[PDB]
């Protein structure tokens, strides 16, 4: 229930404490500015945060560049020469919304995990160096170079092998000009929780990817054989064992959620909003529902729009009676991809984006 | 020299302070994610603060409604019925850049006020209702309404005459589609030092038409005769008094600052960064100089557009030889407007937008 200490400074009134690796945003803190306050923004970590002593000198921190044609190790100092790229992702689990899949077993069904609703997800703005302008200055990706491959920077049990623990992730290489290896967040230096000094930020894709305190970028011909990329954060069935022929929880696709209100009500004017976007792509458009689904309102975007990989406000105006409603959104993206009503289920219940599940009750007065 | 415990949540390290009113940014900690960070964002207070009490139930917060056909006072949580809007803005004081007036004095020559170099000017995403949409609930405005006239909530002394304190300030009628009253800054209800529980927020307009804690929006005929309004914030020759037929400060002119790096760098590459906005017009390009201007170069802007009242981040990559160089910035607006080399000077020392003035002193090693 109370924080951790790698995540004192946090809201505790805006999170629910799953875990010490685990922090959900809860629905109603999300606001109507687009980006996600720092101190709100959900946390999920597959294994302990680093000390605080790796941000003692930030610029001293050292990544390990390989698969390009002159491999070598640079510091943050010397990364912050190179380039210096921005933008707004959505940063999500992609556990996020395993509950609803959840109410979906029957029988002697079971899923373990998160079981998260719509907190672990927040859209924020990295600053750093894009992946193009490092791997340009040490002459280009080496020939056959098929993937980005990123390695976080936590000690590791000397004891373990260590491919069993490792926070190590491959992305295709379509990626590279994308990606950014970020030292900042919202303006500030990068906090430690969010993955400090340097992170490697991979756009449209799920959270997993994003690896935190990065300390080596390989473009490589595979992807890693470590087992978070081999067998974990793979979509299979119900009673199947993940394994590296099934597609792993890479592109996150077209999502939407109210964020408000989300709750109570008076009747009479009512504005709804929330979420929504199309993960690799924009989203273009919004349908909300009061009913459950049985009749539809196109609602419109809210704020400026932050580019293809963030999220959109959206709102809409109602007029309800008293009652006690059931509001749903539907999101559309640039290229005709719309949420489903449920998702296929998937045995470990990643990527949830069905429009009814989420579904707000609003009790009109 | 410390923080007042009104903004005691603030970064101390991140801000001079000038006063207990008057918080300076400090120019090394714009970042370069555009928004700028809740704890590091300037304040500037003509009179004391209100107690933060008035934040203890922010959705009863009352604002009478004058000038439109059907006049009502709302409360907040009224006013969260009737619409929703979201934008970036620019918000900078007037006295933006005094200090630099202040060098351009000579002899017997005094000015008053706040030294600012660069540091009174930050840009956040507010959100809130349109006014638009509040005076149209009420009928729209009243026949030949001009102005639009808002009252700071603050307690004014009894005893003392209304107008000679009350921070109240008319822009033209023209900024209704624009102007937002803010619940909300950054994704957070707005804090008691940025004017929660409600702000009168108007987009490309100096800082102190900008009214924190507003208990009255008023459509009028005529400007308010309060003060601060009337002879304060008007644009006078050194020597003179405020007047009323004299420019207020209502308009923010094209401007840009160099924000990175402040002090130092190493030889070779160097990304040289900064902020530029066009004030009510978006920043159309930015040139950047390492020679103090003899030499101009194209520089490209970073990060997302967040509108026309927003500032974008622009960088240069230049490559630099040991010395010390003089890092300068010139934007130019849509509308063709250019930054001058100085400020044709004004005795209260409002508006500068020079180039030359606030030039940052590389010494790359
Ligand atoms: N280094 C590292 N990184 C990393 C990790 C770990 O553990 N480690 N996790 C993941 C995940 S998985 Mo699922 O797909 S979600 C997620 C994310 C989150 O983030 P924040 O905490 O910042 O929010 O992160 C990412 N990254
Ligand atoms: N109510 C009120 N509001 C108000 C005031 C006062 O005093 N009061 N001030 C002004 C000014 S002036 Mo010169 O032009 S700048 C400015 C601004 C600032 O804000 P922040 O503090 O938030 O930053 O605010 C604005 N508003």
């Amino acid at each position: 229930k109370p924080l951790p200490d790698y995540v004192a400074w946090k809201d505790a009134d805006a999170l629910i404490v799953h875990s010490d690796k685990t922090l959900e945003t809860k629905r109603s803190e999300f606001g109507t500015s687009i980006i996600t306050p720092e101190e709100k923004l959900y946390i999920q970590n597959n294994v302990n945060t680093p000390p605080e002593s790796i941000l003692a000198d930030r610029d001293g921190w050292k990544v390990e560049i390989s698969g390009v044609k002159e491999p070598r190790t640079l510091t943050v100092a010397e990364l912050k020469t190179l380039g210096l790229v921005t933008a707004a992702t959505v940063l999500q689990c992609s556990g996020n919304g395993r509950k609803y899949f959840k109410d979906q077993l029957t029988g002697d069904q079971k899923m373990s995990g998160t079981p998260w609703t719509v907190g672990a997800a927040g859209c924020v703005i990295w600053s750093g160096v894009p992946l193009k302008a490092v791997v340009d200055a040490l002459g280009g990706p080496a020939e056959g170079a098929r993937f980005i491959t990123g390695t976080g920077g936590e000690e590791l049990p000397a004891g373990l092998d260590p491919k069993l623990l490792v926070v190590e992730r491959s992305v295709p290489i379509s990626n590279l000009d994308n990606v950014i290896l970020a030292w900042e967040m919202n303006g500030r230096p990068l906090s430690l929780a969010h993955g400090g000094p340097l992170r490697m930020v991979v756009p449209g894709y799920s959270g997993v990817n994003n690896i935190k305190y990065v300390k080596a970028v390989a473009m490589t011909e595979v992807e890693t054989d470590a087992k978070i990329q081999k067998t974990s954060y793979r979509v299979h069935a119900l009673g199947e064992k993940g394994s590296p022929d099934q597609p792993s929880v890479w592109e996150q696709p077209v999502k939407s959620w109210i964020t408000t209100p989300h709750e109570a009500a008076k009747a009479g004017q009512v504005q709804i909003a929330g979420v929504a976007f199309g993960g690799m792509n924009a989203c273009k458009s919004v349908e909300v529902s009061v009913d459950g689904g049985q009749t539809w309102q196109e609602a419109e975007f809210i704020g400026p729009d932050l580019g293809r990989f963030a999220w959109r406000v959206f709102a809409l105006s109602a007029d309800l009676a008293r009652g006690t409603y059931t509001l749903v959104s539907r999101a559309t993206d640039t290229e005709g991809n719309v949420q489903p009503e449920e998702t296929e289920m998937n045995g470990a219940g990643y990527g949830h984006n069905g429009w009814r599940a989420p579904a707000v009750k609003l009790t009109v007065a």
